[PDB]
RNA sequence: UUCAAGGGCGGGGAGCCAUGUGGACACGACCCGAAUCCGGACGAUCUACGCAUGGACAAGAUGAAGCGUGCCGAAAGGCACGUGGAAGUCUGUUAGAGUUGGUGUCCUACAAUACCCUCUCGUGAUCUAUGUGUAGGGGUGAAAGGCCCAUCGAGUCCGGCAACAGCUGGUUCCAAUCGAAACAUGUCGAAGCAUGACCUCCGCCGAGGUAGUCUGUGAGGUAGAGCGACCGAUUGGU
RNA sequence: UGAGGCGCCCAAAAUGAUCGGGACUCAAAUCCACCACCGAGACCUGUCCGUACCACUCAUACUGGUAAUCGAGUAGAUUGGCGCUCUAAUUGGAUGGAAGUAGGGGUGAAAACUCCUAUGGACCGAUUAGUGACGAAAAUCCUGGCCAUAGUAGCAGCGAUAGUCGGGUGAGAACCCCGACGGCCUAAUGGAUAAGGGUUCCUCAGCACUGCUGAUCAGCUGAGGGUUAGCCGGUCCUAAGUCAUACCGCAACUCGACUAUGACGAAAUGGGAAACGGGUUAAUAUUCCCGUGCCACUAUGCAGUGAAAGUUGACGCCCUGGGGUCGAUCACGCUGGGCAUCGCCCAGUCGAACCGUCCAACUCCGUGGAAGCCGUAAUGGCAGGAAGCGGACGAACGGCGGCAUAGGGAAACGUGAUUCAACCUGGGGCCCAUGAAAAGACGAGCAUAGUGUCCGUACCGAGAACCGACACAGGUGUCCAUGGCGGCGAAAGCCAAGGCCUGUCGGGAGCAACCAACGUUAGGGAAUUCGGCAAGUUAGUCCCGUACCUUCGGAAGAAGGGAUGCCUGCUCCGGAACGGAGCAGGUCGCAGUGACUCGGAAGCUCGGACUGUCUAGUAACAACAUAGGUGACCGCAAAUCCGCAAGGACUCGUACGGUCACUGAAUCCUGCCCAGUGCAGGUAUCUGAACACCUCGUACAAGAGGACGAAGGACCUGUCAACGGCGGGGGUCUUAAGGUAGCGUAGUACCUUGCCGCAUCAGUAGCGGCUUGCAUGAAUGGAUUAACCAGAGCUUCACUGUCCCAACGUUGGGCCCGGUGAACUGUACAUUCCAGUGCGGAGUCUGGAGACACCCAGGGGGAAGCGAAGACCCUAUGGAGCUUUACUGCAGGCUGUCGCUGAGGACUCUCACUCCGGGAGGAGGACACCGAUAGCCGGGCAGUUUGACUGGGGCGGUACGCGCUCGAAAAGAUAUCGAGCGCGCCCUAUGGCUAUCUCAGCCGGGGACCCGGCGAAGAGUGCAAGAGCAAAAGAUAGCUUGACAGUGUUCUUCCCAACGAGGAACGCUGACGCGAAAGCGUGGUCUAGCGAACCAAUUAGCCUGCUUGAUGCGGGCAAUUGAUGACAGAAAAGCUACCCUAGGGAUAACAGAGUCGUCACUCGCAAGAGCACAUAUCGACCGAGUGGCUUGCUACCUCGAUGUCGGUUCCCUCCAUCCUGCCCGUGCAGAAGCGGGCAAGGGUGAGGUUGUUCGCCUAUUAAAGGAGGUCGUGAGCUGGGUUUAGACCGUCGUGAGACAGGUCGGCUGCUAUCUACUGGGUGUGUAGGUGUCUGACAAGAACGACCGUAUAGUACGAGAGGAACUACGGUUGGUGGCCACUGGUGUACCGGUUGUUCGAGAGAGCACGUGCCGGGUAGCCA
């Protein structure tokens, strides 16, 4: 057989690389000596082409002048502190520990200074549980209760764009245009309607998977397609 | 080998070398004949998809939201007219792109994919130039096994290479003698082999031989016949 | 009355009859005898040759002899010889002419040798012994040359149809030049350029080459010449991205990812310091020259201390206002030209870069003070301060002044305006899309001077300069989009400017047939056809008006109805237009969107929601995509994926993410099943590798066992919007459940053209209903559904040459002439036709018939025409792509163990190691990573296998190893998918010996038992079948283990006749059993019951292992057991329609051929019925046949191809006759029929469903017969069906994929050499002429059929009803001819009229070969 559409994207070719000379900026917390006394003014509220939602514009004091993950509610001639003893309030970050519990944050770092990693699209947020000198819970988007450092920065409020994913793109074109603009090759032509030779699903003389769609984690690249090591399947039950 | 017996192999001196020649096996193996497989290279001037930087789209139609005015209403709002100018929107041989039917013309062509009429799209998932990226069990693919320079169910070039075939074709001077087998046994064997039958040639042996007939001593159950002779069928009558 | 001979009836086939033909009758037939002849290479005979043998001989040299008992031959074995090259030895020829070549003479059976003449002009032989890239008719053989083809095809076809008359030059002119007339091109056929080409550019001189003809011309040939830059490009900058160096990897590199650094990366078309005007050359030109201007740098001088913040470079899509130049147009003036019925029409009326100046818009400031005003095309603005007023900043490639008594013009050398490309400047809207960067510039003055190198610059830029082998009808980017009329227009049509007559061969025929494009056709109107394919209809604008349905958008231009020009005078909107909307009156035509441009409309159903995608080159679709729905994985040191590694994509990303899949808009919904399979989770117990550990073993080791036990598995649970399933039976069973909503004869329904209905004259169609559904059904998604569609089917109106049924015309060909000039094809011969024969499909064989030669044109009947070593089918121990629970392996994932690896069966720590963090330092941490190994999963990937037999192959079967009877032809041998049927064991006795004994069955006496008799065998003997057996081979009893060890002979396996294992018969040696003994026992009475090498285990003795001894553990001689049943032994599954190759007519489909069971038809007998009556009519059983249409069988012909079914068109035929003519019978009154005979002249038609053939149906009819010609007819057509590649549905399959199921789409090559015929000529023969005839023969259907009237309401008949002979009139079909008449054509002609151009008028051109409309002569036609 030939190489599945899994694996060509691995190459990282043209058609399946991000169009990274477009992005405009790596949005990631400061790096503050210490004593927090870091603070700037919200310049400018821009599109991020890479996320899809709003980055806001700031100029630090010390001349820095870098984009942010802005979370909803900043706006021009806002200021927005960064820094151990920063103040608590939407677009400010400040480290997990310094955080009042049942506060809605965003953009939450896994290892402290890494620059944020957790809750970072549209809408979503995490939110800060449990206290301790050791670990701080924080309930990530997902669900899922992340023990966290205490040490790790966090940004309070909301991701902004909140709501994107209520209207539907309609056509096709909409989703040509997204798609357009992240690392992802679209439009998806279904396995079961390849030929044997392209695809695990492929072949026949109607349209079917060969073989259940269930497949094990340790089925090789080439083969792992369908439903990945499902614990079940389907809606009843 | 063997208590033993019986068997196997060997034994009363002919070889070695040379030259010519018959045949066998390995090798290209009498010659040509095809689809492969493998290695290293050369190709994205075609084309597929992506990227960068540019360019293109007469004219008309429909008239979304929003806004305005007016009437009605306590309000909510509603109705009318106007404004507005949305759209993978419509008409359109604008430019440009595509390619449905004619199964027309052509079919040693104008052309190794052409001509004419017809037909579709034509502000968008649009078309297009140039630059640029992806390379061969690998790309690329809105998927047709499509496309990757007239080459694709695995490109092209050279090499491995004089690939192998039990399959088709061909294998060049004269004469004299003998003269087949198209069968048997085994065979992944039945389009092939080996071993026999049979053809030929050479050396050896040394007096018989037997294609015909008659007679003698034997073998035999086919034709025919018959079945109160077995066997099994198969009519009727007192 | 019996028998015989010969004949007759029975007796039907397709191009032209036959005994080979003629033809034959007291035979030239037949039968019985006979006589004589002809007739082979046989037989006889003369001579010769070869071979064999004999005598003589050294001899195979001579000579003599023998052959009645020698003389054919493919494959093949054997042997003597001819010829070629070069070597050697011996020996010769040649300039008094070698070799070779051409023609000719002689020898040899022959390969071949040799001579003569001519040519040639320098080498050449012989004998012997050697040598070898040593002998050709063939291979779709190779290379070269050449003939026919043939003076043939092409030099026509394209919406660009282009020329003509004079003249010039010249040896020569249709096409080279000049003038005129006439045309073509308008986003191009014009102008400027990119790439690419590369000198093609200019000049001179030429024509051997090239140029579709010619050429004096040329992109050709030769020689010269030609490209000038501070201010156009490059150059510089950076883009996607590329490379180099360092680092690192790799066995290694010319390899490889990341991170650093540096460099590269844009000539039309990214960014960017600066030039304009005129003039000039044969050829350059923002480059040269004249004039004027500008930029950068540097130097000097003055100013300036500022100088880096900021601005710029610098940016998406949509709508839109204002400013505004060119252009265009309008008014008017001037200069020049044109026209001449008028007073119009055309051209010009010029003038840069630059310097200076002006400033709308936006932004801001002051003033002011709006509580409702201000403002816009629109949104909008405001007490946080609206309008107004003043002001700061501030635009054009624009205005204005200079530039400029510069330049340019023959001259005048204008002025205003409107609409306004360029250019400038604003406002609004959109994004799940956010629309470069860097260099540079500005910021930041002025004078004067100096410098400003290097590379490109020609020309083409395309129906001749590029790519496509070509001067190729193809392909190929940018700018000119503002020239006039027209109109909505960058549309058509017409015309400027500019270009061209080079989409480059011509001349001639009223110019025929035929073909390509096309115009028009009366009446009818889809009757055509698979299907309205093709064509046609409709059309522009305004007014009125508009259904079902609908997701409320749409449907919709629904549909339907009306209007439309010109002229005169006006109104309204607007600042106005040379803008738009209207009014009144007048008025012409057949026609006013007058041409051109320019929708045909409506309805039902299927499918996919929509726009979009696709098989470059037969599929555009229902297929892919899509939004939408759904499930799965993952917290990022992630999931998924790439790399061998170093490393990398996703990712400047973070669950509202992105990966992996399914379904495929919206709406209503999406049932039941976890048994199998998959995935995932759990798990007492069971199973589960290696290391380590324990035991045995070994002075060690190999090795054997044990204990512990990971992932995995067993087991359990979860899960179907996972793969998939949703029946049989009865009022449960397989295997979990047992089909719910819906939909349903479906693109799924075999039966099937289902039934009913609608519709039609008629409807395998279509729609609706029913529906038991061969074999529908829910995200393998079910149902429904508006809109959309080059998607499939159907209906109606309209339309029409699709048809009835064809005609005429137009243009280009075609035909003739000049010039140019191929190809395909060719074993040979060839004037054939009818029959026959033959490998069964012959121009060539056989018999006849016909046939004088050559040539022109034609349409293609035949050469199983030409073209392609058949795609179909089979075969090959062929190939490849694909699949999987095929075989074997390889990656990869998970898991244990070892190493890195350290301190203190569960735990702490830090110091390696990893990651985060700039770092301090934090997280993690002996784990992870990495290296090694073990177990599991593992079509992700690789190599392969997947047998043979066979009335082709497959399915089935096994005639694949064995035994018996028969087949089998009285020895032996003997085939088939031949007939009957068996064996793959069983038995410790069912073996062995001995003793005693006789059985089946029947009878008689007291189905057990006892007694007698008859009883050669029918019993029994393990199991097929055949065979053997009676004091036994059977039965009973007793005893016994010979079913023993060893080694042979012979036969068999395998007749003859080689071959293994196996088997048997018969010995010997040893040991035994039984018997008195002879003797019997080498298993079972005989013929079936069986298996090699390698390896293991097993039995007993011995041989043996590398200097040597001991020990362990090995190697071996003999034999037993373990299986290969495909049974003389491989370890082994499938799909291909994506296919590929080698071959086969060794083998299938189609056609042919044989057969004829089948099928069609007939006959013999005649039961029976027909009210009686076999035979008017019907007709069984049985029996005998004919045909070659169906079907089947066979495997002869072709696989280096004989093109399919159906249809069509055109031709001939058969008769078994449907009609028509003439007859016979009748259950014949008549009329109408029924049955039969002769008979093939003619006829046998039109339509609805269906691809159909067939068949069903309708209405007409005299009747609407059947069949053959390669199931006649594809070098004739068509292409609906079968049967390629795409796709769907159902069924089947794990899957690839399959189907004798359905469905949508899906290509039709060739220039005719021969032959054949239709027609036309030229010659020869008969043997200078003119005119007229004859008639051997040949062709015809030239005529076939119907209706009507009189006969006649007659004959006949109760009546109803209702004939004929004959005579007439017409119709239909066919045929031949003709055009007065009717009709068509009529791009002859005349008129009307639209647009545009020539100024108007007059008169004309163009609008495709007439713009359109109306009329239409001749001719040709129906
Ligand atoms: N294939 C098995 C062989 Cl032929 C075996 O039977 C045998 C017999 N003779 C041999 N030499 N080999
Ligand atoms: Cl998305
Ligand atoms: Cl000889
Ligand atoms: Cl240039
Ligand atoms: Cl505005
Ligand atoms: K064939
Ligand atoms: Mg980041
Ligand atoms: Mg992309
Ligand atoms: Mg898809
Ligand atoms: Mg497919
Ligand atoms: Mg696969
Ligand atoms: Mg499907
Ligand atoms: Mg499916
Ligand atoms: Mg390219
Ligand atoms: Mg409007
Ligand atoms: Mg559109
Ligand atoms: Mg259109
Ligand atoms: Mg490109
Ligand atoms: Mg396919
Ligand atoms: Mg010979
Ligand atoms: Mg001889
Ligand atoms: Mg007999
Ligand atoms: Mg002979
Ligand atoms: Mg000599
Ligand atoms: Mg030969
Ligand atoms: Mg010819
Ligand atoms: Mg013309
Ligand atoms: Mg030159
Ligand atoms: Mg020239
Ligand atoms: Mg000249
Ligand atoms: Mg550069
Ligand atoms: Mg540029
Ligand atoms: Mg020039
Ligand atoms: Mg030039
Ligand atoms: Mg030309
Ligand atoms: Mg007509
Ligand atoms: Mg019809
Ligand atoms: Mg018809
Ligand atoms: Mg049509
Ligand atoms: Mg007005
Ligand atoms: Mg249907
Ligand atoms: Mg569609
Ligand atoms: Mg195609
Ligand atoms: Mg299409
Ligand atoms: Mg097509
Ligand atoms: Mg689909
Ligand atoms: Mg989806
Ligand atoms: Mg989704
Ligand atoms: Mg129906
Ligand atoms: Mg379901
Ligand atoms: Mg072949
Ligand atoms: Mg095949
Ligand atoms: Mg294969
Ligand atoms: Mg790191
Ligand atoms: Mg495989
Ligand atoms: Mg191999
Ligand atoms: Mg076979
Ligand atoms: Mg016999
Ligand atoms: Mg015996
Ligand atoms: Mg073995
Ligand atoms: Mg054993
Ligand atoms: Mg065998
Ligand atoms: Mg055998
Ligand atoms: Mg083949
Ligand atoms: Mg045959
Ligand atoms: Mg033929
Ligand atoms: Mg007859
Ligand atoms: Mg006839
Ligand atoms: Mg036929
Ligand atoms: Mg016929
Ligand atoms: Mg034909
Ligand atoms: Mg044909
Ligand atoms: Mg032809
Ligand atoms: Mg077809
Ligand atoms: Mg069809
Ligand atoms: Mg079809
Ligand atoms: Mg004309
Ligand atoms: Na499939
Ligand atoms: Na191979
Ligand atoms: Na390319
Ligand atoms: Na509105
Ligand atoms: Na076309
Ligand atoms: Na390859
Ligand atoms: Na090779
Ligand atoms: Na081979
Ligand atoms: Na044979
Ligand atoms: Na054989
Ligand atoms: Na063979
Ligand atoms: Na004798
Ligand atoms: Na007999
Ligand atoms: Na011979
Ligand atoms: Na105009
Ligand atoms: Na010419
Ligand atoms: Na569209
Ligand atoms: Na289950
Ligand atoms: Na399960
Ligand atoms: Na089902
Ligand atoms: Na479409
Ligand atoms: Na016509
Ligand atoms: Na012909
Ligand atoms: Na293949
Ligand atoms: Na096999
Ligand atoms: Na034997
Ligand atoms: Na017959
Ligand atoms: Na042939
Ligand atoms: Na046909
Ligand atoms: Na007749
Ligand atoms: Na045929
Ligand atoms: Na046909
Ligand atoms: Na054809």
């Amino acid at each position: 057989g030939r190489r599945i559409q899994g694996q060509r994207r691995g190459r990282g070719t043209s058609t399946f690389r991000a169009p990274s000379h477009r992005y405009k900026a790596d949005l990631e917390h400061r790096k503050v000596e210490d004593g927090d006394v870091i603070a700037g003014t919200v310049v400018d509220i821009e599109h991020d082409p890479a996320r899809s939602a709003p980055v806001a514009a700031v100029e630090f004091e010390d001349g820095d002048r870098r984009l942010i993950l802005a979370p909803e509610g900043v706006g021009v001639g806002d200021e927005l502190q960064v820094g151990v003893s920063a103040e608590i309030a939407p677009g400010n970050t400040l480290p997990l520990a310094e955080i009042p519990e049942g506060v809605p944050v965003c953009n939450v770092e896994s290892s402290p200074g890494d620059g944020g990693k957790f809750a970072r699209a549209s809408g979503v947020n995490a939110q800060l549980l449990t206290h301790d000198r050791n670990v701080a819970v924080v309930k990530l988007p997902s669900g899922e209760m992340k023990r966290l450092d205490p040490q790790c920065r966090a940004t309070i409020g909301v991701v902004a764009g909140g709501g994107r994913t209520d209207k539907p793109f309609v056509k096709a074109g909409n989703k040509h245009h997204k798609m357009k603009a992240r690392g992802t090759k679209w439009p998806n032509v279904r396995g079961v309607a390849m030929n044997a030779v392209d695809h695990p699903f492929g072949g026949g003389g109607r349209q079917h998977p060969g073989k259940p769609k269930s497949i094990s984690r340790n089925a090789p690249p080439g083969r792992k397609v369908g439903d990945i090591a499902s614990k079940r399947t389907g809606r009843g039950g």
